[PDB]
């Protein structure tokens, strides 16, 4: 049985590594019965298209992030700005009650089942000088850019390399995995560490397709998703260290916001939670659960 999975990231990036590991593990556990074909880097379209294709069952699985907030506002809270103190905090929440609260009701709305949660990494600024900034076209990001006084230029990730090459935008903010993967520092060499948001993605599965399988097969899929997520949680920290080094080796600079700007981002981050209180019925409970794991 072939499972087609689409994603949005290049090879060597944690989402994509995750996808392959899931594939490797699932073949293992199911004894060669299931094979997974991985289509990363928007090969089967960008997020809106491949999410829709997965909802329809045209493909069985997809890897993405808070893009699915379009279908279920609470999903945005997977990337609540300023919510987690570090990766370990976020992992406790994401393997615990916080994820459960966020995911309640999602499948009913979407036709998708969220199988795991794993990080791509904290977002840091990249720019030509230490401003037309790229932002993802997702509400939580356009809102947050505003609160930061940033002039946001919404565009899908797939368009980022051309946008950089084209030379009108001055920067953006991304996980280090993405900054290094796209060699952003060659064009926008100045990175400022902020970590205002931790990017969290998931492997999603067409729910109809999933529930059509034997309870045993469902278990192997679930175990493969868990193992794969566990691997990614364990590799991002080490990778960000090497990424930071790499930037500093290759004419890149790393900066430290100033007290004054750090404060400006935190407040911006806290203000941006109105978006969730406005849009997510159980926002306070979700926030409370995350705080319980601190
Ligand atoms: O990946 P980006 O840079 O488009 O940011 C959007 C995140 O993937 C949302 O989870």
């Amino acid at each position: 049985t072939v499972i087609k999975m689409a994603g949005m990231k290049p090879e060597g990036e944690p989402e994509t590594i995750g996808m392959h590991l899931f594939g490797k593990y699932l073949k293992e556990l199911s004894n060669g019965k299931y094979e997974v074909q991985v289509f990363p880097n928007s090969q089967l379209g960008k997020e809106d298209a491949y999410i829709a294709a997965t909802r329809k069952g045209i493909i069985q699985m997809c890897a993405t992030g808070t893009q699915t907030s379009a279908l279920h506002p609470a999903m945005a809270m997977l990337e609540t700005p300023m919510l987690f103190d570090n990766l370990d905090h976020a992992r406790r929440a994401m393997e615990g009650k916080t994820f459960d609260l966020i995911n309640e009701g999602f499948t009913e709305k979407s036709g998708l089942r969220t199988l795991n949660a794993f990080p791509l990494g904290f977002r840091h600024f990249y720019s030509k000088k230490p401003m037309r900034m790229r932002v993802p076209n997702i509400p939580l990001y356009t809102n947050f850019a505003k609160e930061c006084g940033i002039s946001g230029q919404p565009m899908p990730f797939a368009e980022v390399p051309g946008a950089l090459d084209q030379g009108v935008i001055d920067g953006g903010d991304s996980p280090l995995a993405d900054i290094v993967s796209l060699k952003m520092y060659e064009i926008t060499p100045e990175i400022s560490l902020s970590g205002h948001i931790l990017v969290i993605h998931s492997l999603y599965i067409n729910d109809k397709f999933f529930k059509s399988l034997p309870e045993q097969d469902q278990k192997w899929i679930e175990e493969a998703a868990k193992r794969s997520a566990d691997d990614v949680w364990a590799m991002v920290a080490d990778g960000d260290e090497k990424a930071k080094a790499t930037i500093l080796a290759n004419k890149g600079n790393i900066h430290e916001p100033s007290k004054e700007l750090h404060e400006h981002l935190v407040n911006a981050g806290k203000r941006s939670w109105k978006l969730f209180y406005d849009t997510v019925p159980n926002a306070q409970a979700i926030l409370d659960s995350a705080d319980s794991y601190r």
